[PDB]
């Protein structure tokens, strides 16, 4: 019964994440699609026609953005995120809450940006995902140097109605972007490929994916309810002898756990590095 | 259009630019003009054939010339610079044709002999032979309007053409650039398969070719994802997503994205050494 | 012509056919009928709304047709055979474009019902749908000459075509059968690579499919050996050689030839479980 | 011919592997009399001056004395010996000497610039040739120094192409070469002996596998030079559909055949450049 | 100066072989073309049209090549032998030596098709390759049950001509094929790849290619004239610490060696299992 009846919610971009956090958001009932704003540089977008028919208010200026917002959305690709708050930084007001979804992006270097224009500019940082898009999104947070005590609680009441949410030490956001923010794409990744199994050994392609996804999603929940280790879940479902643990054998035999310790390293590295030549 | 074209360089990729230009009618082969540092090159005697003017002197053909192609290897572009540079006049357009040679190192050359020069850089390849090349071009400081839209509709004629910010272009050339000596590989390679298979030789070329050429034109003319094309054709259980196995195992994916870095990354290496 | 075309399957196969004979020109829509064992598939709407009669019942698309294309799965094949081989008049060309299925076989099944059937194996694949299949066939027992080159100008309408040795099919159907999903897997690939380097993915997928369809399009209309071609266009020292040894490193054309295999040899091994 | 009669007068400061392949080309071919070369060595026990000795090629201790005797003057030791034999010879290199210098890496420069503290303008030639010209199928190519007359290079080239294939290069070329036509008959005879293992494996006398593999590497490196064709068409040529040999280049793909032979060439190119790196 | 004078010469098929030994023999002088007669299946192919401009005879007719000869080379692939002694088998008389060149095809296997038809068919086995189009071919060969001492010594002097030649018992010849048969093909694929390297490194392709040839032409020369080990002469090119050693240490890190012993066997395999299944 949650409902934030004084919130004005913008986005900066009218990407994937704008779409997917509105239609979150106005899917959990917590805002009406028409308290919502968004801009985008481009108003020939797929993900724009989708915002539209939702009912939110679209414009390609992102001062009106900010006009109309108390909190503030920056959905945009983190090389952007400089550009934005070059353009708007003398717009940000007291009322504001920045929370920039931008991987790699430090809170310090917004505030040194937005602070030029206005001193303690209220800044959170998240990295959250696309699957708040079903309210199943993994969002972490991180409250900067004049973020009220309020403004965290309000930001988590507002991504916990979307999917996992919960505060961070900002010097770990770069390790969950390589684990949740890319983790979804290892996932349909791996989907695509489970459904090659099943076609080759001859499910048709359409069963094939809705099972694999089936197992996946099943599985995940499993271990969510669950206070046991996924290598007792695992246990548990191998049956001595069976089919299950010689499939098992044959992952192991290539390395499978090293390559997704491979894509966390890697996505975390390269979010690091991004920031480092931003910065 | 009245408008009068000319090479500096005449191989490969001058060829092919003027045999699709020719080809397309955009362009008669008398409005060209191309200049070669050897004139016994097999790409100048058959451009002569198809009645381009050439000559040895890259002075006559920028006198000859509205548009300019730079169409030499990157580390000979600053020589050209510095020897036609004093001949450059406000109504040439020079297109740099070069991977990674950047239009800020093209415009300091020519700029010092002449104000505003109007710089287009491209990237296209040879498949512009066949009237199906992938072209990209950016646009200079000083390049009109009219500039980007005249080398678009020249180089939509060949192929496919549009307009990218100039630092996406390394990237391109990785991508399409470099683009169909990976499929004449592929290309080889699947002949070969078909040859061990009990095919004539080239009876499997042919079928190779038709096959990468069909698909790609599916592609192209579907809104479809390539992963959506690849499910429609294979039969569970199949010959086809047998086949899609053994190419997983060996890291296929992989190899060509591979490819497309190093090419991207020995032309942005390649630009650093230049500067 | 006046001739009435059947496709007995209303999948993929004979959605592309039907989308490319009439792109072609060579047959009206309303010429076709399709029969499928579910009437509620996407490819069965797309027929309707091209004009090609459907039904469920494969004896209504028997008395419709002259040329039968047999459009299903390998091991559709037998059942189709005994449920519509009492249909099979002596005007009729059945023509089994399933893979690994032989001319032995179809003949067998129908010559239990009449003496003489008129049977091509052929082997195509779904860029017909753009008039860019490749597609080989070999004639029957009692095919009459005429048959084939009914057939050979049909299939040249939508794509390469010439007959071979029923031997051959096969091989065949491991290079250009699988050939196309070969080539998406490469182009999600190549793709990949360039959003790798910094292009959008739009961008990326053109340039990929452009670069694919150009240089299969070059060997084509080439008589130079693809390595040839792949010379031409290796600058010395450059990106693409670069590339091309990253290719090499992995060996990316071993992983082809093992494609080309693998589709031929689980076709045969299909072919064996059948008989 | 015409070389003969000029009784040219040559001289190596090496008297190694390369100086005897050079010699006993040179003389096989009729360009040069045996006792009209000079070779110097610090280590006369040398297996290949013995050889030298053998042939009436006159061998010294000292290379002053080979630089006197010489017109032409083969530099035919290791790389990281050649600094220390400009400073010694230096003073002998008189404005008749042409200078070649076949040591890998070296740059034209580097030589120039330690001669030309003695005489102005030595004339000097780099090359990179290999030990096949022992039986005058050499590959060699050179490059012109800055004081080299045009009769130097065509004097050089006709000489060297007695023993071989010869051509003029640019000299930023040459470390390629090195990795590719250099160490090329290394490659070889490692590809000889191993063709060789696989012939003895499925049957053959080594003596017969050793003598077949030799003769079908030679044949066809023949038959490609007289070919107006791609080897790749060559290839497709002889590989009969569904036969024995293009399976056998499948097993050849599978392992990265083509890739480590490119890995070699830039290997061996990749060291030449670090060596003369660490020279200057 | 040898000339065989009074031999006539055919060949049964009329592709790269063919032209290759008719290349070879006419200019080793041994033979006249207008002497030479080949047959083939198709009249247009390249290799017929080189054929003819040589001089040599040609015709669709086996029957017309068989009439014409003394000795008969079949060059054919091996599953068309079968078919060809089964065509011309009633025209083969006393005075004909039939030379197999295909690959696998066992001597017995032809003398049990020709004597049917006549007892007593000389035939000889050969495994050649098509670098005697350049007189440096490698060839062995086997006497079959009645062939004359005169008839393998005949053959010897013809093949010698055109490169090494020597006699080998049957046995070997599957083995010989893997090596020095395909051999050419291992050698071609090795110098795309060896002038790639040298492209790769800034050498103009027209350049690499042929300093690459002449390299592997001059050490196979040397290997031939020297009595010394490949491993001896490959250690006086390796300077210490050098260029050549680190690159043979890339191609041992490879396993350079083991793939071409692994090429010769898979090309002996091959050719006994196609005559496996053949008898
Ligand atoms: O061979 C296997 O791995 C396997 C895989 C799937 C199902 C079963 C099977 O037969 N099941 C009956 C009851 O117990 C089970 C749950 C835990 C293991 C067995 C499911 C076994
Ligand atoms: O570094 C490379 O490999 C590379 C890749 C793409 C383009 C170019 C480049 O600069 N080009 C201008 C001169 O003509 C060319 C046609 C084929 C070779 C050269 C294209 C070089
Ligand atoms: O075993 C396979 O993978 C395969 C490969 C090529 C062709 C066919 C085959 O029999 N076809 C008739 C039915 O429609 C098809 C279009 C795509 C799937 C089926 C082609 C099957
Ligand atoms: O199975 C193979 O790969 C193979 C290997 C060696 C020899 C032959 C064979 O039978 N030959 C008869 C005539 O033509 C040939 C030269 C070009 C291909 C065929 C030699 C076939
Ligand atoms: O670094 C290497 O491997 C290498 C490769 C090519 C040439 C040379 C070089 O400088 N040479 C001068 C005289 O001695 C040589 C013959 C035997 C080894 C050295 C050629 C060295």
């Amino acid at each position: 019964n949650l409902y934030f009846q004084s919130m004005s919610v913008g986005f900066i971009g009218a990407g994937q994440l704008a779409f997917a956090l509105a239609k979150g958001f106005t899917a959990a009932g917590v805002l009406a699609a028409h308290k919502i704003m968004a801009s985008s540089p481009d108003m020939d977008l797929a993900t724009v026609s989708a915002l539209r028919k939702m009912g939110v208010k679209l414009t390609p200026h992102n001062k009106e953005t900010v006009q109309h917002s108390d909190v503030l959305f920056l959905a945009v690709k983190p090389h952007i995120i400089p550009f934005i708050l070059d353009e708007i930084g003398a717009d940000i007001e007291d009322r504001h809450i920045v929370v920039s979804c931008a991987a790699g992006v430090t809170i310090s270097s917004i505030e040194k940006k937005l602070s030029a224009f206005r001193p303690a500019p209220r800044v959170i940082r998240c990295m959250t995902n696309t699957p708040v898009v079903v309210r199943e999104g993994a969002t972490v947070y991180a409250t900067g140097t004049h973020a009220q005590v309020e403004d965290g609680r309000l930001m988590e009441q507002l991504l916990s109605s979307v999917g996992f949410c919960t505060e961070v030490e900002e010097d770990l956001i770069d390790a969950v972007t390589g684990l949740s923010g890319s983790g979804p794409a290892y996932a349909f990744t791996a989907l695509d490929a489970l459904a090659d199994g099943g076609v080759k050994m001859g499910l048709p392609r359409r069963l094939a994916v809705r099972l694999g996804a089936q197992a996946l999603l099943g599985a995940a929940k499993m271990l969510l309810h669950s206070e046991q280790h996924p290598g007792q879940l695992k246990d548990n479902v191998s049956s001595p002898g069976g089919a299950t643990i010689h499939a098992l054998h044959v992952l192991e035999s290539g390395g499978f756990r090293s390559l997704l310790i491979n894509a966390v390293e890697a996505s975390c590295i390269r979010t690091r590095e991004l920031q480092s030549m931003a910065d």
